[PDB]
């Protein structure tokens, strides 16, 4: 177009994303300043005025980025997050997802950008040890809990619950003090479940670790 | 054969394999759901019985692999899991052990299984430094049952309850809270013995990961 | 200058430095001293008129030391660490603060000095993942804010508290016993917030880990 | 000698050394049973028996070991080590030392040997991190004794006390439930103390791993 070629030497001008760029900082100040009870009693209409004023300027700048780009909006991972996170801050749990929208702030800044895709490109490599490790809470939660789930009902009573319990044991939060030797008053070998299960969870954890430094200094050593 | 060149086709093709595999998941839901009391009550006699014709499905091809290689099948680890986890499923704690047929999932699915014996190919460098652990275990197992298993009998009692609370102090769960602060109100030197086997515990740990990190960067650097 | 010379060539001299710190080491074993009471009610006279003559010491050698390098010294990081511990020694929190002189003892100490600038050097690199946890910190302390604030105001009624309680989820002190549990017997499905929480705030840790390490062996692989 | 190449040609035997390797695992096997108070009622003469005859054996074994390299014992770090856990076990706290006698197999085990050595070996470089990580608690267990010393004496009332309250939180043990949480009861912003402590700490010790290991990747890149 006569225009659109306008519209589109502004939307990819450096201005208008730094000021999407302010205005995504002076909406996450509002936001903070939202949990103030005094606040919200003395300045609450100036920031929710602010905030239809500044959820207005996102939408119409979602609008115009869609026309510049018509199908290549919504096949880029970044934008389709902006486009999801405009939509939850558009209708009328909510609530709390709104806030999801100051990481709008890591799509518009390219370093952060940089940073998130390259913890992104990280995950390929796990997604093998990741279902060896679901697979394995699996069995043990169901173990876990026909083992356990009469006499502990608040901890291993259902599956959901073991799986939380187990995770809790894995990540070493009073997994003796808090669940294994209370069970031991009742059952008394159930560390032969809670050791073994600690040893190879850590196990295969740390290998985890180790695969995602080899596969970060590979492309070093070439 | 005639035939034994057909069953060969067979149980080396893509679609046995696939079939066990469609057998397995099934089972593990069926397992899975077995948890619940209402579910057990509504359909519990659908579960047993598919049960029963899912544990005679794997025997008949556990009887068709042995065939088709007849000692292949005894020298092989992951068919030999694949024995015990359905012998383990057929006699008439044994009922939780069942689940590890679950596992059997590992084995079917190839890229699940070069995870698996990555994992285990790990192990033997690793075989030196627990020596050292497990000898350095004994060693403070036996010096804290004989300094504080009669004041403090429930943790340090016995031996393997000195290698339980022994193992709590290296995990770092409830170390000091838990357990030297409350040994202190009667023997107030007890850091001596813990704060030194804590320090020796994590530095030979953290050289077990650095070792299991040179171990897998050696075949990348050459 | 005639003099001007003997002084730049003893305040670059091997022993005037050998006395600072020898001073350095007599001054945080008197602080060290200074804990006791009993030490301070039977020799308390002569570590104060220590600390006197030994402040003073310290604060020619400032003025000798800015000197020699008028400017130089304004635009040294050590040296300005120095300005500054000796100002707030000299002053009539503080107290405490004073303590901090001591660090005095990496600044004179070459070896010490190599140490510190490398933990320095380590941080550029982490500035990216630091602004993107302290952004995801900020976004989560105000959802835990506004779902557990009222019901759990000790933990999440304000912005900092919930700072606080989540900094230790991260650090995984008591997360499940002492904070999720409890919160699941008001809000029972509090775990969405947290074990996603937790997963993301260990990968991205993790990853900063491994950056670290690829960071520092670049240097060595050329 | 005539009779001294004998007796060389049996103390560098292969056979010398097993033997005295069977009466380790004897003895340990031995002092391992002695905690049972019913098979100390049963059996205690043939096992103190079996205690003296077996540390007369490792006394003799050590006059000959002398004998054969006269100067070449005394300099060498695991005979050194053989000849005073044979001391500790020939006198008349000691009881409880003389189990340090099993690790007696480190030392004639070679595999066992080569592992410790390398343990030891990466010790030189952290030797400089670790001074200014004891600087660092000498500094901050004076702040928290002057501090939190006069209203919490149990944690904080003594220099060795504060050396133990800030070990249990850089292991992360109670931090904040067990100490920072109760501590800022009193003391609302203790916070500002402990969370940069705890960053320090942490960062520090990370820099502590990845400095191993990158000395240990060197000689394998070269
Ligand atoms: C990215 C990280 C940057 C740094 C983040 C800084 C966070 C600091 C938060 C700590 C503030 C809370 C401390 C405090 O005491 O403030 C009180 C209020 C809540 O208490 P309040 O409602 O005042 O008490 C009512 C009493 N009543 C019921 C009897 C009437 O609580 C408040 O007033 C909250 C104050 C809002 C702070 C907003 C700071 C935003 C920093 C900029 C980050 C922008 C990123 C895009
Ligand atoms: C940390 C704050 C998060 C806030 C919420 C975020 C919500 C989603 C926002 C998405 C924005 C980022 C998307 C993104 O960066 O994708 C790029 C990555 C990395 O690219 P990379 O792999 O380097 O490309 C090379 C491959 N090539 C050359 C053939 C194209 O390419 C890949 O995607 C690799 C494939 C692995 C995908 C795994 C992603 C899912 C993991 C987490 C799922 C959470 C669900 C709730
Ligand atoms: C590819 C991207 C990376 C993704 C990797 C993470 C995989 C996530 C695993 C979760 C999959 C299974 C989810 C699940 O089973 O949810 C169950 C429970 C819910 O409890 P629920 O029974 O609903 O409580 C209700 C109480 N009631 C009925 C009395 C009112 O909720 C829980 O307990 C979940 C606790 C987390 C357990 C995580 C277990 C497997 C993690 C494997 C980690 C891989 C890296 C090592
Ligand atoms: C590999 C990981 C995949 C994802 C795993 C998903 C796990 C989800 C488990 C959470 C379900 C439990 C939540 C829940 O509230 O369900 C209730 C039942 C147990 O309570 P219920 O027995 O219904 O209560 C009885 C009350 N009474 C005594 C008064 C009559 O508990 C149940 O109903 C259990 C529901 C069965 C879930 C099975 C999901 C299998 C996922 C597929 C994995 C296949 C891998 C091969
Ligand atoms: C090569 C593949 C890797 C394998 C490495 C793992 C090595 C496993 C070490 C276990 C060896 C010793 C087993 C043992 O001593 O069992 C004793 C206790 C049992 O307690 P118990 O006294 O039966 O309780 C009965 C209570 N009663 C009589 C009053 C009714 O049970 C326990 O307390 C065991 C607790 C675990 C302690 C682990 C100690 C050494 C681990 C070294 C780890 C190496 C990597 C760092
Ligand atoms: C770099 C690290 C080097 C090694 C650091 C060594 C730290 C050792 C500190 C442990 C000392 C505390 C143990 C102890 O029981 O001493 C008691 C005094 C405080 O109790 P006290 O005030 O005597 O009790 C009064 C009783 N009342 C109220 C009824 C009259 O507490 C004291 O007496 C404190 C003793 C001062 C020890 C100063 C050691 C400095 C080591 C040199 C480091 C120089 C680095 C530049
Ligand atoms: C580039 C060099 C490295 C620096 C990286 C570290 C970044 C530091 C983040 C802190 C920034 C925000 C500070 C902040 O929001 O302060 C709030 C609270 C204060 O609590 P407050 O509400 O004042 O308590 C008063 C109680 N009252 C009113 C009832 C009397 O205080 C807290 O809760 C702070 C707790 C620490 C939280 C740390 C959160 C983000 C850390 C990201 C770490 C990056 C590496 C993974
Ligand atoms: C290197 C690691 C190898 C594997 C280590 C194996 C450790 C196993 C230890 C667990 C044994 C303790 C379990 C147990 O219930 O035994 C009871 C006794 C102590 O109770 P007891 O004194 O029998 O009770 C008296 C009751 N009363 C007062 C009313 C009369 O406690 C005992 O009987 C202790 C039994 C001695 C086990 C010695 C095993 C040595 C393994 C070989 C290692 C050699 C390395 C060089
Ligand atoms: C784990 C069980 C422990 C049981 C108690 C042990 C008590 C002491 C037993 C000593 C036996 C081991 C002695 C030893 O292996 O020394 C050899 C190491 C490693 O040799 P390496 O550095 O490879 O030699 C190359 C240097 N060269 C070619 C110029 C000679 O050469 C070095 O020593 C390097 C220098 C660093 C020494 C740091 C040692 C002290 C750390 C722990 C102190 C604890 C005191 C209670
Ligand atoms: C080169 C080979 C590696 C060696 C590195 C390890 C360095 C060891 C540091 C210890 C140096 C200072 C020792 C010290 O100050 O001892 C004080 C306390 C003793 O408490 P105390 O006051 O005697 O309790 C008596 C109670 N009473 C009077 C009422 C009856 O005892 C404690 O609290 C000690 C707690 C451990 C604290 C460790 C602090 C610095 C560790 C730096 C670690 C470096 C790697 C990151
Ligand atoms: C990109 C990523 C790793 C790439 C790599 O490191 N090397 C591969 C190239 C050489 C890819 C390549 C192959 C992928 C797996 C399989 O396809 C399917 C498999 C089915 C399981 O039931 C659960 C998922 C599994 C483990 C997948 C995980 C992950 O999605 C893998 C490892
Ligand atoms: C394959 C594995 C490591 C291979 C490697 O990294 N380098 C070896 C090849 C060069 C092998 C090679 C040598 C093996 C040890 C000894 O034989 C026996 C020894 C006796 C002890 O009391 C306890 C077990 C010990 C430590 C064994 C551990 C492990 O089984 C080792 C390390
Ligand atoms: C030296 C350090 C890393 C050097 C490196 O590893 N490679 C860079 C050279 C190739 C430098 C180079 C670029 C720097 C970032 C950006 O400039 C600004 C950016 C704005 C964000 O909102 C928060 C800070 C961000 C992430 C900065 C972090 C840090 O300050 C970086 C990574
Ligand atoms: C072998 C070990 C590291 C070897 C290395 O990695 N590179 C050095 C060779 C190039 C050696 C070489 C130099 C040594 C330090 C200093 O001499 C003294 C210094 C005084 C402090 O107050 C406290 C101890 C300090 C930090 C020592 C630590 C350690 O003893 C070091 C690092
Ligand atoms: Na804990
Ligand atoms: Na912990």
């Amino acid at each position: 177009g006569s225009m659109y070629l306008r519209i589109t030497n502004i939307v990819e001008s450096s201005f208008f994303t730094k000021f999407i760029i302010y205005l995504i900082v002076l909406n996450g100040i509002t936001m903070g300043l939202e949990t103030s009870k005094t606040f919200m009693q003395s300045f609450g209409v100036y920031t929710t005025l602010f905030k239809q004023i500044v959820i207005t300027i996102f939408t119409i700048e979602i609008i115009l980025r869609i026309y510049v780009h018509r199908i290549s909006f919504f096949k880029d991972p970044w934008s389709l997050f902006d486009f999801f996170v405009v939509a939850i801050s558009l209708v009328p749990i909510l609530r709390v997802l709104r806030v999801l929208r100051l990481f709008r702030l890591v799509t518009a800044v390219p370093q952060m950008r940089k940073i998130v895709s390259a913890l992104i490109s990280v995950i390929p490599g796990m997604l093998s040890v990741i279902a060896l490790m679901t697979l394995f809470f699996y069995i043990f939660a169901i173990m876990a809990t026909q083992l356990f789930g009469e006499r502990f009902p608040e901890w291993f009573g259902t599956l959901g619950e073991s799986f939380y319990t187990l995770f809790q044991v894995m990540t070493q939060e009073s997994w003796s003090m808090g669940i294994v030797r209370p069970l031991m008053e009742v059952y008394p070998y159930a560390w032969v479940f809670f050791i073994p299960f600690i040893f190879v969870v850590t196990f295969v954890m740390i290998n985890l670790v180790v695969a995602i430094i080899v596969d970060a200094m590979a492309i070093l050593n070439q």
